[PDB]
């Protein structure tokens, strides 16, 4: 499913996700447009180290879900990577906040660094009500 930026922003809000860990929405909002352009189908393979980035917030199989084929990989978050590909977020959002839940909070993905940190990101969550 690709959600629309203020359906996604309306349904994190009531999942829990503002604030979260001191994490606003509006960040959420930010990591999983450039994560995934709001869609939670999005796997990507990397060949450098043979792990998969599952789902909308592109969540990685060494450390927080299964998938059986990645080296040395733990299971954190316990759930299969197939259930970070379902169009319901439940379970992705439940891994996120298991992610953050860690020393570096937002930081443990990259791209939250390279385009949300240090910016305005309002425009995320503008008109969206929440
Ligand atoms: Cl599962
Ligand atoms: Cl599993
Ligand atoms: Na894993």
């Amino acid at each position: 499913k690709v959600f629309e930026r203020c359906e996604l922003a309306r349904t994190l809000k009531r999942l829990g996700m503002d604030g979260y860990r001191g994490i606003s929405l509006a960040n959420w909002m930010c990591l999983a447009k450039w994560e995934s352009g709001y869609n939670t189908r999005a796997t990507n393979y990397n060949a450098g180290d043979r792990s998969t980035d599952y789902g909308i917030f592109q969540i990685n199989s060494r450390f927080w879900c299964n998938d059986g084929k990645t080296p040395g990989a733990v299971n954190a978050c316990h759930l299969s990577c197939s259930a970070l590909l379902q169009d319901n977020i439940a379970d992705a959002v439940a891994c996120a906040k298991r992610v953050v839940r860690d020393p570096q909070g937002i930081r443990a993905w990259v791209a939250w660094r390279n385009r949300c940190q240090n910016r305005d990101v309002r425009q995320y969550v503008q008109g969206c009500g929440v």
